[PDB]
């Protein structure tokens, strides 16, 4: 508080001189060698400087795929266990693997993988590096495989849930209208029957939802999927089908062992609207109850 | 002296803190164009660092080829009006441009020039930048050609001296039994009949010393160089010729308009020892004689 406040200019003076004196040796280095790499890492103490929208020198390679620099960077910060500038986030809270695969440059998000980045850190809308990948403005499952193939932390991925209700991985897939994907998912381990937070709805739930009539099917059968699992407000897929009025759709779902006997809630003592009930098409109609009183019924 | 020594340890912080922070923007900047100028005049402010040999980092890159480095050091140094570093000298007294031409790096030497450099800056040696050039463990021309060719500070070269008795450059080539730069160096401007400081010798004096009958042929004839022309100590080609025992030499040189009338010192008052005086050759003595009685004598 008194003139002893010299002692700390003085001190910065110290610990900073060998680094403005390093570069000088960094650069006397690149004078022999024209390895940018050794002019970079003279710098290294360097590389988590932000800037107008809060992105390191590595979080600019990757926006303007300056492939040839992300090479270097990556090098000094791997040799010099810095390796945790690679998720140093922008203003966006943004990490350079959220850009590698939001920008889909697919080899990058394999190579950031490769030294550190942990593909669990969210964005600002709360979405991981897989995630980000299960979308896009015409899709690629492309990004999903970078990811899966190597990468201990990634395997927890396939587990997670984003911020809109915790739609886990398997769940995103079916509303990327891609069956790529979802086998892609489960294939490397994924739990299929998942349930989310919002209304404990699952794979097949969101598939008979958007009509995916090819997710369905391909889920039921492939995917051995449970077909008969109730929600949160007790309904199975046979139901939110019959409601919105998907003949071939219920029909599907009848052959693939859709049991009639549900009711979600009143129109012991507790049963309520079921399947046949819930229906402004005369052709589910009929399959409903033809199918219910011809083959197996009391 | 007393606790006010802080001023100066945080005014340090001050200027300095701008630079580590200018390179962290230029840092940036090659995050998005790889380009490694930008990231090279971040540092601008270094390409002055000294090293174990006092070689600046343009100093080295000179020493070895690395001209990619080369072009962008020289670009970063041009638009920065620093066009004072591409001369600080290593602990060899060498500047920049000394070295281009030691290693015969044409190309680089050309380019010096065009920004600053001083070619008269000497070495260690007292040897400027062309200087240098007439020298070569074979030989080449091509190097004084570079020089020559552009540049303002060139032209007062061809009248310099080297440290050893000053030998103009016009002296050097005769020295290096090469006319290839003789011509360079007297076409674009040079006193052939130049007096150097040690014995006064010319060109002619240096041709007919190491015997360069192929010299002493080309300079009295096309290069016009004056016969007749005493040293220091008295004594003109003729001379010289006749002591060591050159024939055809002392023929050329006579058929050349060589006065056998001259008398360096003794064997108004005042006569000295002729060119028919000093030799030891019996061939030489006939042609002196035969030469002088016949054809024009009292």
């Amino acid at each position: 508080q008194a003139p002893e406040m010299l002692q700390r200019a003085r001190e910065y003076n110290a610990r900073l001189f060998g680094l403005a004196q390093r570069s000088a040796r960094a650069l006397l280095d690149y004078g022999v060698t024209a390895d940018a790499r050794a002019l970079l890492a003279g710098q290294r103490h360097l590389l988590t400087a932000q800037d107008e929208n809060g992105d390191t020198p590595l979080h600019l390679a990757i926006i303007h795929g300056q492939t040839s620099v992300i090479e270097q960077i990556v090098y000094v910060i791997h040799h010099a266990q810095d390796l945790g500038v690679v998720n140093l986030t922008n203003h966006l809270h943004q990490t350079p693997l959220h850009l590698a695969v939001i920008t889909g440059q697919t080899s990058v998000v394999s190579f950031l993988l490769r030294v550190g980045a942990d593909p669990a850190l969210l964005d600002r809308h709360g979405d991981s590096a897989m995630h980000l990948a299960l979308r896009a403005g015409a899709g690629a499952p492309e990004l999903l495989r970078a990811l899966l193939q190597s990468g201990a932390p990634a395997v927890p991925q396939l587990l997670h849930m984003p911020d809109f209700e915790g739609l886990y991985p398997v769940h995103l897939a079916v509303r990327a209208r891609s069956p790529e994907c979802l086998d892609l998912l489960v294939d490397s381990g994924a739990e299929v029957e998942a349930t989310e937070r919002q209304g404990g709805r699952t794979a097949l739930h969101l598939a008979t939802e958007m009509e995916e009539l090819g997710l369905v099917t391909h889920l039921v059968t492939k995917l051995r999927a449970n077909v008969n699992a109730r929600t949160f407000a007790g309904n199975t897929p046979l139901h939110l089908a019959a409601g919105l009025g998907y003949p071939t759709l219920t029909r599907l779902l009848l052959k693939a062992g859709a049991d009639i006997h549900a009711e979600n809630e009143e129109p012991s003592s507790f049963r309520g609207h079921t399947p046949l009930d819930l229906t402004c098409s005369t052709k589910v109609k009929t399959l409903l109850l033809n199918a219910a009183q011809n083959t197996m019924e009391p």
